[PDB]
């Protein structure tokens, strides 16, 4: 009838059907939606009392549900919250470069660093924060690796723990543009290392009375590529029988009969890609006139800059081993094993990436596949929570400038000249 | 009435294509040989043989088309009739041209690095040839443009080829910033030139009276 | 699919009319009564709750109504789409040109 | 035609 979320749930010591002011029973088909759930929060051998009299039973007898009474009751609120993830106002950068941008972006210690720490701390990752403190999110260098950003616990001097020296790292990377759509411009488009391939020269000759429009004249260029692979295999049987005989003019003769069968099976597979372009002129000739035309292509690099206002997303990576004590994996991993896992802060993308979308299904017990939620609401409560995730998921707008450079593309021009009279 | 509805198109295709083809295979064959005395043809050789064999075979070709079409498509007056004409040659082109442009180049520097002291991030000290290119105009890559370099060496892990730090300390800031506006300084000029191309393409389209 | 008497009382009663046995749970004696629901991949599973024990000849053996494949009938004039946003954009090609007219 |  009505989704419930299990951290809204709570269990009354007070009498058969007797829940708090503000709370109600909860009824069978609501427990069996999240049995799980409750029977995570119950004793062993503790019976507690639904609706309607029925009773769920602890995880000794299975988490049954079956009809009788309790002295203990579970119950819901009147009037639950839907606990959404709040949407927070965007956060500015000044402009730049998309290198600059990133830097600002994963150098904000309130608004970048403390809440993405606080994010893998609350989901088990073990090691959040550097050797000079003891806080979560606090000594953290932060290093640009390649094409991305890595965030880590200073691991300087000694540290007290087990596994001290194994920080987690954050790590930034795959940053994604949405373009306010007329904030767009480029510069001038400038051409390199011109290499000629091919060009016609025309004439489009009109001796009729009146303008003719009906000229074409096309240059086509097309490159492709192609491969294949092929298995074969291969049985054959022979069968040869030799003999001896004294045929009357040739003497002694050796006669040799052969007869031989092959299967064969050949499996291929393969591929291409073709890249085509075409330029056309079709001039518009006057009346007893003619006019020249000319295509030409060229091979050349092309750059150009370009500015654009935009809402920057990006791919970010939790590494490190999950905490003995408790994490938020759906199996609850106990050996202390290496994770990486990959949010999308942005739109989104799928399912195992997503954290609204792990978020809202937390009452789906089927849906729950890659992070337990629930558990994190539970031990840290719902209200930080949704904080945290708050501002790990706060919109980031900035203005961009960059360069456009691409080696080995089309360059083509295509004229329409002066008539002449005829 | 008038009419439109006509077309002549003549179209000319070249292509070149190539290929290549690794084959490994391998081969088992068992043979076994008797004798008999079968009863009429006497003393018979019997040979069986039993093969079986593996193939794997693996191509990569490729091909470039060039293709030129030429359409004529008159429209008639009523009651009319009107000849067309199209023609293709190949033959060598030329004309002359001129413009007016900015200028933008290739410098490259070629020697060996001093042991005492070179920007280089690494700084080598083993004095080791060297050969480096910036490309002096618009932007093309990171490792040939000064600009982004310079605009970047406040991050460590972006300083991957030249040390501008090292120079500023060396120099100063502003000796680095005059020498570095004075190399990247624009240059313009008016060009006259001809362009020459041999086995290129003529048309003609002639709509007559 | 958690909807019981718009959804898993007439499918149940289907079930059962058309012969499939045990449709329902252990706890009660009626039809479409004390039933599961499960999200099982994309579908969904209802079958009756086989807890505790069953008197009856394969009794353990519940009938089980499975729902997928759901599809969406539109109305013309109601469907919104918003932002289109692009990620991991990698250059195919391009292609800059002039087009010059001389004439008149 | 439907319209938007």
């Amino acid at each position: 009838a009505e989704p419930v979320y299990p951290d809204q749930l709570r269990l009354f010591s007070l009498g058969q059907g007797v829940c708090g002011d503000k709370y109600r029973p909860v009824n069978r088909e609501e427990a069996q939606s999240v049995k799980s759930n409750i029977v995570g929060m119950m004793g062993q051998w503790q019976i507690s009392g639904l609706a309607n009299g029925w009773v769920i039973m602890g995880p000794g007898y299975n988490g049954e549900i079956k009809p009788g009474t309790a002295s203990n009751t579970w119950c819901y609120p009147t009037n639950p919250v839907t606990g959404e993830i709040p949407t927070l106002s965007a956060l500015d950068i000044p402009d730049g470069d998309e290198v600059d941008v990133q830097w600002r972006l994963v150098h904000d210690s309130a608004n970048f660093i403390k809440p993405t720490s606080y994010l893998a701390h609350y989901l088990g990752y073990a090691w959040v924060g550097g050797n000079h403190s003891q806080y979560v999110g606090e000594d953290m260098d932060v290093t640009r690796d390649g094409d991305g950003w890595v965030i880590r616990g200073n691991n300087d001097g000694g540290c007290d723990g087990y596994r001290c020296g194994d920080k987690t790292a954050i790590k930034v990377s795959n940053f994604a543009y949405n373009l306010d759509p007329d904030s767009f411009k480029h510069g001038d488009v400038t051409q390199s290392d011109r290499q000629l391939v091919k060009t016609v020269v025309g004439w489009a000759v009109n001796d009729s009375d009146t303008p003719q429009s009906g000229y074409d004249v096309t240059l086509r260029y097309d490159t492709a590529t192609n491969w294949s692979k092929t298995n074969t295999y291969g049985l054959s049987e022979k069968v040869t029988t030799k003999n001896k005989f004294k045929w009357p003019l040739v003497g002694e003769t050796e006669l040799s009969i052969e007869i031989a069968a092959n299967q064969s099976w050949a499996s291929q597979n393969g591929g291409s890609t073709t890249t085509s372009l075409s330029q056309s002129v079709r001039p518009t000739v006057p009346a007893r006139s003619k006019i020249p035309v000319k295509i030409e292509l060229y091979k050349a690099d092309i750059s150009y800059p370009y500015e654009f206002k935009a809402d920057v997303s990006y791919d970010l990576t939790l590494s490190g081993f999950l905490r003995w004590g408790g994490n938020a994996w759906y199996t609850h991993p106990d050996n202390r094993p290496n994770w990486n896992h990959t949010f999308v802060i942005g739109p989104y993308k799928d399912k195992a990436s997503s954290i609204r979308y792990q978020w809202d299904k937390r009452y789906i017990p089927g849906e729950v596949k890659w992070w337990d939620w629930n558990w994190t609401i539970q031990q840290n409560g719902l209200s930080t929570m949704q904080n945290n995730l708050a501002r790990v998921l706060r919109p980031v707008r900035a203005g961009i400038t960059g360069d456009f450079s691409a080696e080995s593309q089309f360059a083509g021009n295509i004229e329409i000249g002066a008539p002449v009279p005829l």
